């Protein structure tokens, strides 16, 4: 079974297949010049507090990274990220391929950064023989579950700018940070210039946006969608799964359901005698499972194992995970 | 009204988004390694005839060839296209771009291309200062409208096979080709070495897949996929969409029905005494119409003018094209 | 022989070897930090009558135009130039793989591009499906021996800039040009933004420039050329060369002897019945031969036969070429 | 002074001038064509006892390293690297843009990699989202003035070749090497399939080789060299300086001074109560100084400091470093 596999092995809410049927009747302009991509961009920038922000769509979160990093840069800049970064170590260097420029992996925690690691890999960076230090990447929620704290992000954001530097945030969990913290999209991002916002992990068919709240600094970037292929003719349907999404703040409840699983499933790993390789503040439960143990669930439930090096495995929940199918994994590793 | 703006304007068929319902139960792996991708793929190679061929799907056409061409190519390789090619207009550069190769157009009749037009741009190249011609794109239906004869498609994709050449082909419009025709999908294409094959503009949703009939000379097509953001992590929805869009021949009887409403549009519009720029042989109509009528006409409804230097506006029709549509246009032209 | 193969098949100026003598002391700061350096930038931007433009110093004329040309254009940016230009036919695709941006060719005639064409091919470019105009790049003198006149190259810079272009010159051969004119190297650029200014065909060892004369539009020229490897560490050993070569005008008496050398070829090759595919107007001779009369040449006198469909054949003259050499030629066409 | 700057601030060898003048004669077919291109590639295969290599000649190490790299991989592979590597920090990320691929670095001891760190970093990696392990480069001498040993290279190219991977050497300083370890040069590369030969810091004007040991592997190669402009057409230039070079032991008796007047310095530093950073072995010092003594160094000598955050200062040593130089170096640090 992939009920645990990731989110992305989720299907859809009901009320996304409801808002494209809303949208599917008439001949409407193509390529986000019609009135549902309006309504949904708007969707956004309001929840995200960025009444000055543009927005585009892209069907990944993949394309939403590379769209937002390529846009920042020229090939002679550099970018950072965590070491254990999606942008780094699961698209297939899709980033780097992209901009042209190098992608530099620093020392965290879990995903966490230190804003002092940050600022000792941007000295001193300004002969003409450097790649030159221009955008820092960060997750939220991390690639290994945690959470930024409001302080934190806000923190490590102002910091990146003092030194001159450009931030984007992967949100591809972002709805997870927010039901997690009870604070607004906005705290959870800390003013960064630039966010991939996740919609399909989170309950969406596809899709996933860029929200571009310093639009100034990111010249070029819808030519920079339209060439890897990620501006749709029928636009309207890519709207409309954000705008169902987002209706009445259901993105929130579908988030705060999965990180509400995961908290079940995390506590009843505890009971059972297993250690927690990272703490559950999100959606993903990250446990020590040595080799036998590990092949024997396999048989029933598929799960990730991020470091080959490590004996810890992944579980993710998600939107429609219930309390018997994490009862049943429980059952499973006894 | 966008009624004939493009086929892209044009909802979605109802088939496609039961497809959609009917796989949105449960958990499924992600990327592409379930069942309905399975049965999607069979679907597309049994219509093409190619049961040695790998499919591929993308969520844009744009995506489509630019994963076709630069999995083809090296960056010090050259690639060949019509002087109306999409790739070469339409898609911002992006097959340059991904590819890092030349994009060399060839003079053409409304998108037909001579083969000795390719032989006399293809001889002679074989020094290490040189561009290295390796692929040549042409596009069934072209993007004026056109379709390749069986004859005349085969004749080209033999001379570019004797010169070593590879041949894709952008099937954006693949099913208004066949259904014009009335020859088979695999006559259609010629034994080409790889195709786009059109599912947005026919009446999915989104997506756009590549049959791969030669599969040794695209090696790494999947990490170009991957790279660019077009590997879905929810492939089913993708995948359920040709699915449900090629069962029974219902891509054919859509195209046909587009391909019958521009006849109807073409020959009113001649009747009305107005003049075409090229012969409607798919679900396209080019009209002359100077910038004063084209203002006129603008006023209820929107058409582009595809040639800037040409007085020349595009009506495209679409499996929703109704009667009352055309001869409401029909109307307005008067 | 050689002797007629290219400019670039003759050795390097004495006072070229004079000049690498003379610098040959003494430790030096690297990378161009050296007074040397400075000499001959300074020497060029007197030659040019440009004191306002940076200079840069590459290994290749190649090298040359790929790092203006890279430098101007991001990679949703379109390239102009000549059916016959260098960048075009003679670099591997180079420009292209590194800028990013599709290479738009012009119909001219033997190298001289009407501004019209450059008008009609850069007119309706503005929606986010089309790759943007950005710069147009002549050949002065150009690759099919013409030169372009005072009149002509003014104007067609001047029409590039009224349309937002940016415009390059590939002076490969700006040597001859000048002392075919009799004009002033800034006349005969006409204004233009960047220069790729030829050495080696002109006596160096090995060495072109480029000159900058307005850098605002091509921030990052200094990282474009560190990133493909063309800043020298004894860059003192370029500079020495291209200030021998210029000092006393030198450089443009090389370039009239190699001009008057291809006079009297041009005018021999005419007084034997021959037909001249291009008119002499520079230090190149394009003249039509028949197979029989080619293949005899070919053992004794090694040349270059520009395009494979055409029974044409190039001889070229440089500052070395003697009277005695031109005549063995004639005499070897009885 | 530039005295201790780098190696590459020394000036040419007489024997450099010499083979200059000797070979500048007559015209010469271009681009690699003539005899002495071939003398020079048949000197390089016999040092380095690679009888079936092919060599290729670059005007930069930058441009050896480029070329090497983005021959060996397609933008989904991965390259890795040692933490200091000048690929790594010295190039602009010039080996980043040309390849399209992620440039990882391993964790090392001053540039020497344990076999285990590459083979823990390569471990897992075969899924379509991940970046594709290919090729690792390690430097000889190292960045930090560090020689690989004989049985150290040979197990770590072993390890590297079970792996599956290929091996590139930036032997900028492999004469260092050589001369330090007084083995033969194929043994201080340890069968790497790939090696930069370093002329330029060694004594040469301008020139850097790539001798490519299986060529299978690097298939394209040539036109890389092309479309980054660095197939030189007057190659018989740089060919002379290797051919001059190589003759007679000439290299590493360059070298072996080089290294000697390293030692001089180092052994005199250690002297004064002064700590090393790196030992040592080649022709690079790397020493601790406090910021009142480097600051006072600084107006008498121009040296380089690598990491802003260490208070670590380089002397370089070079052929032409006299016994004086480094005496009044001491004196100054007195």
């Amino acid at each position: 079974s992939a009920a645990f596999a990731s989110d992305n092995a989720a299907p859809a809410h009901p009320r996304v297949l409801e808002a494209l049927h809303h949208v599917n009747q008439g001949p409407a302009p193509s390529y986000g010049d019609d009135p549902v991509t309006a309504e949904a961009a708007e969707a956004l920038r309001t929840a995200f507090e960025s009444p000055g922000a543009d927005v585009l769509f892209a069907f990944t979160g993949t394309a939403a990274n590379i769209i937002a990093l390529a846009s920042a840069v020229r090939p002679w800049h550099e970018i950072f990220c965590s070491d254990v970064a999606h942008v780094l170590v699961d698209e297939a260097g899709g980033p780097v391929r992209l901009s042209g420029a190098q992608l530099t992996r620093l020392a965290s925690d879990d995903g966490l950064i230190s804003p002092d690691e940050l600022e000792r890999r941007v000295r001193g960076r300004s002969a003409v023989h450097h790649s030159q230090p221009r955008i820092v990447s960060i997750t939220q929620s991390t690639e290994n579950g945690r959470v930024w704290s409001a302080t934190a992000v806000a923190q490590f954001v102002d910091r990146a700018h003092a030194l001159g530097l450009l931030v984007h945030v992967d949100g591809a969990r972002i709805a997870n940070a927010v039901a997690a913290l009870s604070i607004s999209p906005l705290e959870a991002i800390g003013d960064a210039d630039i966010v991939s916002v996740g919609g399909t992990k989170n309950g969406l068919m596809f899709g996933d946006a860029i929200l571009v709240r310093r639009p100034a600094h990111f010249d070029g970037i819808h030519f920079v969608q339209k060439q890897i292929g990620h501006l749709a003719s029928k636009h309207r349907f890519v709207a409309a799964q954000f705008a169902g999404l987002f209706e009445g703040g259901l993105w929130l409840r579908n988030a705060a359901h999965a990180n509400a699983m995961a908290r079940r499933l995390s506590t009843g790993l505890e009971a059972l005698g297993l250690q927690l390789a990272s703490p559950t503040e999100s959606n993903e439960v990250f446990v020590k499972l040595d080799g036998e143990a590990h092949r024997r669930l396999a048989e029933r439930y598929l799960v990730h194992q991020p470091d080959p090096g490590q004996p810890v495995v992944r579980f993710v929940c998600s939107w429609s995970t219930t309390e018997t199918e994490v009862d049943d994994a429980l059952a499973a590793l006894r």
